[PDB]
């Protein structure tokens, strides 16, 4: 129990509010005749008192006769168990007596309306609201942790607006309230509080953009939604009701945790007293509870498929043809979209609470020459959206340069939502970097600790045209995919050496023909040779950091047959399609169609991978995205994305370590 | 050990450098001629090599006959214990053979040069820069913490210069490099780096403005200190000396843990490749080393006077008598300045590392229309100046609102330099609050966990006006004391009935006579009397609020009378000089002298006060700073301030609550 300062007062009575889980020291000296003497007391059943002199505290009867010596260090503590009801008189009343006689000569009293007061929120993590957690005005990681999560609701109930949920004060539907936090207020008195208080509901104008609170009202004509704390709105005065009561109260979240964001934020209610005109009125009593924003977390290729998005022509027939075989032998959904967006500007991802969670998209930003506009599009109901806007924008920022590992240990440290990867170039290069905004919003959300990459030295400059991950069917274990252009010059060394240096690449693509592309040149062209030499000590460079921050060793990693070619700025791009970037639905992969050096009639690439998975228990289809187009410059002209389930494992049983 | 890939090149010989702590593994492969079927090796006596197959590892000689298939799956493991030097060859050779017959049909070799390269920097906290300590990439809190701390360097060691020496990039005299942290390259390699090779040490341009890093040369004509990191300079190629070297550094601090800047920074040295022209240089090896810049650290009352500042006009001839007699009783120097300045513009605090810590002085912002300037005339050698710059300060902002306690326990968590103390106003109440500038600053240090009090009841609006700590001699215990307005009126009503009611304030203040005030004259006024209720339920709502966030009970305070007087905006000003704003020297206390009424030629405020506080072995001194001025208005004309030795507890011992 809180202590609280109440003095009688010198002359007239106190009346007080008592709040539950409080007591009173009471000054009763201050409030004595000059030259009295002693003192005596009585007090209602519901009011336990105690004289406490110099520390040592006396329990004293309702009715009794006892005195004890007035002095400023002689004092009462006051305490109550229960809430007062109409039918209560409950009061202390002091008597004063100087030397002469036992008849008192003045009276202090101390009238007392007890009240409980609650503001509770589902701390346990449970989704119930339970009363008055005494953990609820912390927030602490781990299973053992404790204090209420909040959802930003950033998804759309209503289909006309063009923005998220959060980004008014308006509530149209009852659906939304089901994305929202439970906050009770929960009070018990009499029929009304004594003249002179209030209730007050409030945050600070720090956190009135990170919330919005929500009251629901069942007025004569239906159900409406009362925003009672958020932006513009820093406090509500409460109707009090008497008896017990519960106010029920919403709350979303309006910001995801970012640099100058922690996540937490607090909501207060108070009892305000009266004092006069132009003077503020006092907070008596304050109770607080804290909520933590819940941070956006990335989907690995590990989770289970639902749905598979894919954007392409609406004439690119083998591949969607391809692809809709590859998604019947899995249970997933097929989406099509009549151009590589979906893949390089939309990141899958999800947010969740206790008492709910959905899918959430993460956009890549607008630079004004290539993106103007946002994709807002597959905003809807239960599937969020969120965004981040810097300048100036480089192919660095788009989202085939953003992957996330399976959850990995390295060094003893546990990382059970895996680790953000990011490509990026050497800290005194001078080169290109995903913006500060974005890295810092993926920094922000903590739970997976994001290791940059080196992807600067490709043209193009995504980590998704190096690497990728895939689980080990019938295991709970992964394999990190690499691109090695020393595997594809082995190859094509050995088919070379068995007599099919005269093979052709890029067989039943048109525009290739005049080419004429086979072993025998691609072996023959020495600067060729020099620059995949070059590209393969970049792939290496990262094979070493994925294995120091995803802590795998050599038994982890599949390498597969690439080659590039480099451009002005000594940059690369793939001389024939990059098989590593992959659909991967479980055991089943699509895979893009290398088009390589025909031996017996199959593409001896094809082959080769065929037999690096297929021992795994991979299944392999290959699916030829650049056949509609007569011919291959390194670009891929569709693309796709996996929306799958989240983790099993809850994001607030992590502790990740101290900023 | 970490890990790192290098490949033996299918023709050229391949030649690297080998940095001391790490390992390689080694594709010897792809380097095969095609069709080749099995490889031997060799290698030198100081090259340990292992054939790894599928994850078996097996020893090999330095000459044998021994061979394996070629396979991708099979790979060496190559690892060295010493670093090379000019009568080094270190390397290892593979053979390839064919199927038919015994003689190689091609070799592929590895030359290595071993290095050690390690940044040190003393992690441990013993002063001494330990050899590469594993923790010394982590700072980590509390008595088995570790990781390397930096005192910003905020002094000034030569007097023309008007700013700190952190200011600038130079680095005029050998004694500044005391205040700084040392870090020390070591390294061990052979006359000379291969081709192609250099080491760099470099931050971030983020870190650049919190860091500056300075290297000691001794040519000809005399010692000189060269910055090599720090403002506009991002890196500094380092020259190489062979055998074992070591570099030494110096490193000091910008800046303060602030709003957005942790207090950890980060130096790095990497061992870059040169490649070709217009490619970046490739990071082969990089070590890194993190600092955490100390926090500025407030002195409670109740730790050992150094020396007493003292401000006060020339003339004012009784408080520089009395002030001089108090400090003669103490071992403390006095120093004097001929206005309160030296107790609200300035707060005491010091600075630690374990290398060396001086006394640091927090500067109060400047509003324009009374502080033009800023005062930096204290700033001098190990006494050291930091200062923020937010509009509008108010009142609020002067550190005579900023107080410290002494080390507390609170709900069982200790706080072992004490809290921070600051005078706000309630959250709804459109009040005055100290700027969010020097609020988050306080905040940043954590070490002392501010807590917000309410002051704004009173006209100036600080905590010195009605609190303060004193220890209690002969314990390590200490007392809040609090200005009480209900004792000074149950002594005035004592003394009254006592027949004393005629006795006058003020005596021997000239100005004041005409008005003749006295008990009699206070007790009667009946708005008075409201007034300084409403002022004692200010001071109580503090009590409140310091026992619970100091873990205080009624046990730990004394109360001192005090009176009021309102003003039209209902804040208070002192009716008498305020006696709690007392200079405290150990056992030894400067008061204020009250000017109350006197009773038997003795002023009963003092006798009262000595009452209270001599039973415990405090000692009273009673200060006249008013009689020079020959009335009292409610404001004090004179100010001082005590400079303490630093807390006995090392800061970085603390575990304080994460953010
Ligand atoms: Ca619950
Ligand atoms: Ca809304
Ligand atoms: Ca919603
Ligand atoms: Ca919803
Ligand atoms: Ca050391
Ligand atoms: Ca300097
Ligand atoms: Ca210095
Ligand atoms: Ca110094």
């Amino acid at each position: 129990l809180r202590e609280r300062t109440v003095r009688l007062q010198y002359g007239s009575r106190v009346e007080a509010v008592y709040v539950l889980g409080t007591y009173l020291w009471t000054d009763v000296y201050s409030a004595a005749p000059a030259g009295a003497q002693t003192f005596s007391l009585k007090h209602s059943e519901h009011v336990w008192v105690e004289v406490v002199r110099d520390g040592e505290a006396e329990e004293v009867a309702t009715n009794g006769k006892q005195r004890w010596l007035l002095s400023p260090s002689t004092t009462l503590r006051v305490t109550m168990s229960q809430a007062s009801t109409e039918a209560s008189s409950d009061k202390v009343t002091v008597n004063y007596y100087d030397e002469e006689g036992s008849i008192p000569i003045d009276q202090a009293g101390l009238f007392l309306t007890a009240i409980e007061i609650s503001l509770d929120v589902d701390a346990d993590r449970d989704g119930v609201v339970e009363k008055n957690n005494p953990k609820k005005a912390s927030w602490t990681w781990g299973p053992e942790g404790q204090g209420a999560i909040l959802l930003v609701n950033c998804d759309r109930e209503t289909p006309w607006l063009p923005k998220e949920d959060c980004r008014d004060e308006k509530v149209y539907s009852k659906e939304d309230l089901k994305d929202m936090s439970q906050m009770i207020l929960r009070t018990k008195g009499p029929d009304r509080l004594p003249a002179g208080y209030e209730i007050v509901l409030y945050i600070s104008m720090s956190d009135s953009d990170k919330v919005g609170v929500f009251y629901v009202e069942n007025p004569f004509f239906g159900q409406r939604y009362i925003h009672i704390l958020g932006r513009r709105k820093l406090y509500h005065v409460v109707k009090y009701t008497g008896g017990s009561a519960e106010l029920l109260f919403f709350v979303e979240g309006l910001c995801f945790p970012d640099e100058g964001f922690s996540g937490l934020v607090s909501i207060h209610v108070s009892l305000l007293e009266y004092m006069a005109q132009d003077i503020p009125l006092t907070p008596i009593f304050t109770d607080t509870v804290i909520f933590r924003i819940a941070p956006w977390i990335m989907t690995p290729n590990i989770l289970p498929p639902v749905s598979v998005f894919v954007c392409c022509m609406k004439d690119n027939y083998l591949f969607l043809k391809e692809v809709k075989n590859l998604v019947e032998k899995t249970n997933c959904e097929l989406k099509v979209c009549f151009d590589r967006w979906i893949q390089d500007e939309i990141a899958f991802g999800y947010i969740e609470a206790p008492h709910k969670g959905f899918p959430v998209v993460l956009d890549s930003p607008r630079d004004g020459n290539l993106k103007d506009f946002p994709v807002k599009e597959l905003l809807g109901p239960d599937f969020g959206y969120v965004t981040r806007e810097p300048e100036s924008v480089t192919s660095l920022d788009s989202f085939g340069n953003l992957e996330v590992s399976p959850p990995v240990t390295v060094n003893g440290k546990t990382y059970p939502l895996g680790r953000i990867l990011i490509g990026s170039s050497f800290p005194l290069s001078g080169g290109r970097r995903m913006t500060k905004v974005v890295r810092d919003f993926l920094k922000a959300q903590q739970v997976q600790a994001p290791v940059e990459l080196y992807s600067d030295w490709l043209t193009v400059g995504h980590v998704d045209e190096f690497m990728s991950f895939v689980p080990i069917p019938g295991t709970k274990k992964f394999l990190l995919l690499m691109a090695s252009t020393s595997a594809c010059y082995k190859l094509f060394r050995e088919k070379q050496k068995d007599g099919h240096g005269e093979a052709i690449m890029f067989k039943g693509l048109g525009g290739m023909s005049s080419k004429r592309i086979t072993i025998n040149k691609i072996l023959s062209n020495e600067s060729l040779v020099q620059e995949n030499l070059y590209f393969q000590r970049c792939l290496d460079w990262n094979r070493d950091i994925l294995k120091k921050e995803l802590g795998l060793t050599e038994q982890d990693i599949i390498d597969l047959p690439a080659l590039f070619k480099m451009d002005e700025d000594h940059r690369a791009r793939a001389f024939f399609p990059n098989m590593v970037n992959m659909i991967v639905l479980d055991k089943d992969l699509g895979i893009p169609k290398p088009f390589g050096p025909q031996v017996e009639e199959e593409c001896c690439l094809e082959m080769h991978v065929r037999g690096l998975l297929e021992p795994l228990g991979l299944e392999c289809t290959f699916i030829d995205d650049i056949s509609a187009y007569h011919k291959f410059l390194g670009e891929v002209h569709c693309g796709t994305n996996v929306r799958r389930k989240p983790f099993t494992f809850k994001w607030w049983h992590m502790v990740p370590s101290r900023r």
